[PDB]
């Protein structure tokens, strides 16, 4: 149904009447995550996983698995992040892909994108590179997970 | 220049000794906004454009254009945002490319985004759906492009 209510508002951006999101659209997001049984997060070191895995799991009843190849095959790539999703979605099967990488050119700080099954951004979320921050990974990434799902309504809580 | 930067990072991602960003990296990225001569806002909107123009001539002092032609043929494509941004990366010479858009699929919030001379990805910022934040598009894509500048140390 996914596919009707994009049809929807793909329908409107042809007639040229649509203005932004859409209540239903936005609802379909949030089922869709909530109601995610298989998440795969496509990254190799462990902590990473563990915070997002832990995070996920108050949110929904998913299974959570973590990806055996390691993603540096898309750091040379222009935004890494969205690659090592696509990469986990080509090689993996689940519900949602979770992934977190360079946003795009060195030095852009970072970004972490939720992906669903068929390679569509859900959500995402920011932070500022490295370099300034100078803030742990765990506590960044657990930011970085919360502002994505706080952003299209999902409570952590 | 910025190609060797690039290739040395990239170098350093082929060794596998790659730990994140450098702040040579970071520098190239402010040296890149700062000194802009030309800025584009992927645009044809009254609003977004004045809005953009008039942090960007604050923060620079570059001739800030917008489109003749609107990019609202974007937002059939998986991250509308970044189409825009080629948009006006093709048909239209800068050296930097404002562009602002729905992030990813229906209902995804909204991301706004800085792209180099190449397209490159230098910066971005991101909004909840407009469904839950209820403002309206000229206040959050001042606070996207606020954050975007600050995000990578620009005042
Ligand atoms: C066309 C379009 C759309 O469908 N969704 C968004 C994001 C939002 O409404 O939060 C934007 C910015 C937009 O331009
Ligand atoms: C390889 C790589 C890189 O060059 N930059 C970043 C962003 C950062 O340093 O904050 C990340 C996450 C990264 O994995």
């Amino acid at each position: 149904v996914m596919e009707e209510i994009i049809k929807k508002a793909f329908i409107e951006s042809i007639n040229n009447i649509r203005r932004g999101d859409k209540e239903e659209e936005l609802k379909k997001i949030q089922e869709k995550i909530v109601n995610a049984k298989k998440i795969v997060v496509a990254t190799n070191n462990q902590k990473k996983f563990k915070v997002i895995r832990d995070i996920m799991l108050r949110v929904c009843n998913a299974e959570i698995k973590m990806l055996d190849i390691d993603t540096r095959f898309a750091d040379l790539t222009r935004m890494p992040a969205l690659t090592k999703g696509l990469i986990a979605l080509d090689i993996e099967k689940a519900d949602l892909y979770i992934a977190r990488g360079r946003l795009g050119a060195p030095g852009s700080g970072s970004m972490l994108v939720i992906l669903d099954e068929k390679g569509r951004v859900l959500t995402a979320s920011l932070s500022p590179s490295s370099v300034i921050h100078k803030e742990d990974i765990e506590e960044r990434i657990k930011k970085e997970l919360i502002e994505a799902l706080s952003r299209i309504g999902i409570s952590i809580l």
